């Protein structure tokens, strides 16, 4: 018919890890400058921890992000992010990019006149601050770029879609 | 068309037990740490007493907990606890983790942003306390973890589901 | 499409007898006990009377019935339960049990968080009291309990179900 | 789909004179004690008169009745009781009794929680008192029991029943 | 579906004249002693005029009535009347009486409990009294009976029925 | 379905002249006596003018008409009369007779309880009444009989009747 | 199913020149009487502008308008004037005529009781005022007929139609 | 069925770049006296920047404009403009051509009564204004003509439409 609201939002798969490591892509691919290369892509995950909660980033000056390779068109409506747990990190605002077909260039979220939005990120650690987003993302490739830093960056994510499904 | 709420409620039977009581896993799989053996699981059921209300456990430091192995994922809307008769035991708070095809790793329960919540145990013994899940949870093997304990913990469970089932 | 509400009840037949005698089941199998044999299945249903209402319980803590067996699971809306005719009786409770296929155990009457309710019994004696159960009861073989005692219990009743029928 | 309420009433034809004398049974069958014979059936109809209005009944003590035996299982919506013209006869109560088939026993008119009801009779003669059954009544054989009496019971009346009928 | 109301009234003719005069039978069949047979059945039609004006009655003590005979059950929705134009003539009440079929006897139009009414006459001469009957009357042979008279009684009248019709 | 209020009013045409002349019958066959036999029925059509406007009565005692002869039993919904332009009138009364068939006599326009009604003329000359007529008029040959002059009746005329018509 | 109102007014093309020049028609016939022939039809269309707005008229004393023949019978929903641009002109009325099948006579506008209505010209040179006619016009050649003059008159105009259209 | 309202935007692409650089169209075809030819039409696109955002004008008198070549009639719901990012340029109002076809002439974008309407412009630079269009504009060659300028004019666009699309 249309999509509707939703009534209720779907995880992709991050807690669950439905979603492959090799799905998880970090920026600085030299990940000697903006990543220690430890903490791995399976504990930037929500509520993944025990020996590491997020990625780490040694370099950021808001040129740092996090991409869901999604490889195929999908609709996301909200992004989860949660605090890491080795030290405290305050709230963050997030820029959220994406690019469908992973051609052409990519394009900005937009809610409103005025068109763009940021979120707010984790306040105190390890806590997660759910940011619905209101119209449905078309997305192939995500990317979360997040802006300012209490040192660094390091948050865990999952994302929420939406299936009807309907029983 | 869609789940609905249900309007009614189907108890899956603990109290009938129509579960099996190889269903009924409890942790500590020694049994003789967090456990006597004694009481059983057909014990540790909603109304089922006369000779031992509950499955006991000897230590318990909120890392013990009762699991509902239902080999079908199922549509869950509702955990019924219920006090042992024995001796007093004051409210507890309830873990509430599922995993559905005995795959990947298990999940929390989520209500609302903050997504997650604890159920409140029983405040006084031997009476039953209706903790219902406004989603539907789609669980295949459930975890229900008493967090807390009036010396040790001690509850006796019954399942709530929905089958529409009109007449 | 569902059952509803109802919108009118259809007693089973205790007063027209459509009820044979043989399904009336009372407690005490002995007789001798808990009854004297006399006053018979037949007085102890609504409106009969003439030579002895209900039916008689020389001893009774409680633990003291009177049994409908249906033979089939049917859809039971509601109990009545009319005093007796001989002497006066108050109020007692009712302890509501089904079971169903006639198999398994019985379980118990439940009337929203708390999961259980007791019905009023007859406060003065020849009068009948509605006691209307809300959800449909599922029962092949009833039990309704007689709670608290003047002297002895000795009720007279028929239940209500529900054919939509229409016309 | 189902009954409704009604809109309109059908008279089944005492003033018309569809039944037939032979369905109004008085009660007394010597009709020597109870009655004289004399008024006939025919007089104790609907807005029958000009040589005596209603049956009379030279003893009675509220154990006389007058039965309409319509000999199929008829929706009766209401009793239309109208009151004699010889010499003035003041309120009395009824007890609506009915039996459907010729079989088992007769049971009563019931109207919410206390189930049972009697209607008012005639306050003075020659007037008509509409009581309107709400529930649809369910009978093939109808006695209608006047409760009291001013020297004696002497009532005309007719049924309505219900037909939709649309045009 | 069902009868409706109506929305508008359909005049059977009287003032048109589909009417035979043949089917407006007037009482006193001697036509000497409640009449004078001038005027004739022509006359007694609303709105006709011109050389006499209704109908004429030499003695009338409420025993003297209008019949119109539609040989053909129809539904008949109001009751005009309008008053004579020889010399004046007071309001009076009506019966409506009915009969079906040309078989068994008449019987009396209902209005609510109390089951009758009278509808009010003209009350000053030469002017139409509009006498909705709310019910739909199923009639073949209809009988109007003017009670009290100012002198004697002289109507004009046409029935109002009701053809849906729709365009 | 059935006949709408309509929503639009449909003109038959004595502007558009739809209406042949032979259509528009003036009182007075000899046209000497209330008619000069100029004006013509074409200067007697609403907005029609230039060489006269409306038809001319010599003679008129409210006896003076002008009709509208349809040859077709159509439906009316509203008379539209309009002023002279030679010298002044004054306002008028109408009364609307109307008959089907060509056969038969006629009827008058009815409206409500008293079954009557006459409708306002035109003010003062040169300007149109809009006299709308509620329920739908069934007419073949339609008679307008102006009651009242002032000095003589002289009115421009066109109907209005309803087609759908929908787009 | 039925014209609507519509919700979108549908312009036919004056300003984008739907119409051919050869549809508009100014009076004087003669074009040296109440015109100099310059300015041309396809100045006197709304927005054209650059070598004269509007077409003119030399003598005028409201005898003088501009027709659009569609040759089409079509439905009109607006009619829309501009002022010219050469120097001032105030505010005149409009009496709008139209004629269908090009056919009998011209007919008048309508608008409720009274039948008729002139609408507002241009209050200031070069803006334009929407006038949308209530009822759907059934034209197919339309009279525009300009009543009073600052001078003369000198109008710009494109109708408004409606198509639903739908996407 | 109808357009809706929408109810989401669909950006064509010149963040994306969907449109090719060959549809945007700069006013002044000499290029050297409204316009340097540097900054190139991909520059002037929404949130295109980081070697000059918009496009230069060196000369403009509310005589330069930007158009959008569809080359396929495309229903548009808004128009976006962003400031530049060079030096300040303050709020401006815009002028909304468009034609259909590539044929005739162009016309006005039109809003109520008045029949036009200018959108704000960019108060201070490097911002989006969103001007969305109420109605539906049926389009093929969009020219968007900057009224007033600081200094010169120098905007990013982008243009919403409407697919439904629904999922």
């Amino acid at each position: 018919d249309c999509i509707p609201e939703c009534p209720y939002h779907k995880p992709l798969g991050f807690e669950s890890g439905e979603v492959t490591p090799d799905q998880i892509t970090c920026s600085n691919p030299e990940q000697y400058v903006g990543w220690y290369s430890s903490w791995t892509a399976n504990k930037a995950r929500l509520n993944s921890q025990g020996f590491g909660c997020a990625w780490l980033s040694k370099f950021q000056d808001s040129s740092q992000w996090l991409q869901i390779d999604l490889k195929e068109i999908k609709v996301i409506s909200g992004i989860l992010t949660q605090g890491r747990c080795d030290i405290d990190e305050w709230m963050t605002k997030y820029s959220v990019q994406y690019r469908t077909d992973e051609r052409l260039n990519w394009i900005y979220y937009k809610d409103q006149t005025g068109n763009n939005r940021v979120f707010y990120g984790n306040s105190d650690r390890t806590s997660t601050v759910q940011n619905l987003l209101r119209p449905p993302i078309i997305s192939r490739f995500i990317r979360l770029i997040p802006l300012g830093w209490h040192v660094r960056i390091a948050i865990r994510m999952e994302l929420l879609e939406c299936v009807s499904k309907c029983a």
